[PDB]
């Protein structure tokens, strides 16, 4: 779905400043991605960044966390990490679905290097579905929302943020279109409670 | 893309009696098909066996003790070691299969006994999917779609022409299409296998 481009200025938003404290890089065995502050001392991120670790370091305002596996399942795309003594306060989920057309910001390390809001739009809400790949861990069918955007994998596990600073999603994937994908706030809560989050 | 239905008289062609012995069932601590591809050396679906430490093929309706020695996550197939195992390698197909060709699906459905499940060629495809950050499993594959009543069980069994040639690795079916199977081509299997030195 063609929508504007984003709102360049999004980066200069005060929700970006009021945000960026909870969320987080993560460095596992090395992989890189992002994770953000979901209660306290607990860290939501993609399970791809941690899958298996035993190794997992999360960095918060340039400092280490050690970092411990305490939600994980290969049927489901995110996981929880128990990061004790980490200070950031929780982001909180918006209850309603995002409209077509919005203003929103994906957060996180691009690169893994340092954090970078980066401008997004929400394109639509639809229902991605791939072909059941027989054994294959991942789900068939996930709900996303489309967003018109430029991400990049260091992204991977961060909070879609709407302007109030409510957390919309998590960023999981880009189209092969400048278009990035991101798990709903309900499509988490179902992969949550899989994982007995 | 459509194609007419497939030949039910395909499960009495010869060509499964004599390939049939060579396509044995897995289970792995999962359950789904292989095919034996050089003495002793089964190919299967990477996603039975995938860190498994037990895995079992079963020939004469008689276990054999299997384990992977082949295998990484970037790759859809995977290469089992078994001693003593009886039958003899099925060949694959030098050329392509073309659309609306008879083709016939060897595989053990619900983890239950050898059944042929006749099949068409619908197209050569390429199957492609959104880059899912940190998933290593390719995002594009050369695969057949298929006219065909699939099942997860068949899943690492061949699709094996007339001539008893295999065309590729049963590896999916889809969601929407009713009887529409995926099957990776010989030439993608060939190429994952090469990515990873195997």
């Amino acid at each position: 779905i063609p929508v504007a481009s984003p709102d360049p200025a999004l980066v200069n938003n005060p929700v970006v400043a009021a945000t960026e404290p909870s969320v987080v890089k993560i460095r596992s065995l090395v992989l890189e991605g992002t994770g953000f502050v979901i209660s306290p001392d607990r860290v939501m991120t993609n399970a791809h960044v941690v899958a298996g670790s035993n190794n997992v370091t999360v960095y918060a305002g340039d400092k280490p966390f050690e970092a411990t596996v305490v939600s994980y399942d290969p049927s489901v795309d995110v996981a929880i990490l128990a990061v004790p003594h980490l200070p950031p306060p929780p982001l909180v989920f918006a209850a309603e679905p995002a409209k077509t057309g919005a203003d929103v910001v994906v957060l996180g390390y691009p690169g893994g290097g340092n954090f970078t809001a980066t401008p997004a739009r929400i394109r639509e809400a639809i229902r991605l579905s791939g072909p059941d790949i027989y054994g294959d861990p991942e789900p068939v069918t996930r709900d996303v929302y489309t967003i018109r955007a430029d991400v990049e994998q260091g992204d991977s596990g961060g909070p879609l943020i709407d302007l109030n600073g409510q957390v919309l999603g998590v960023v999981f994937g880009a189209a092969i279109a400048e278009t990035g994908f991101v798990l709903t706030a309900g499509e988490v809560a179902g992969q949550l409670a899989k994982i007995g989050a």
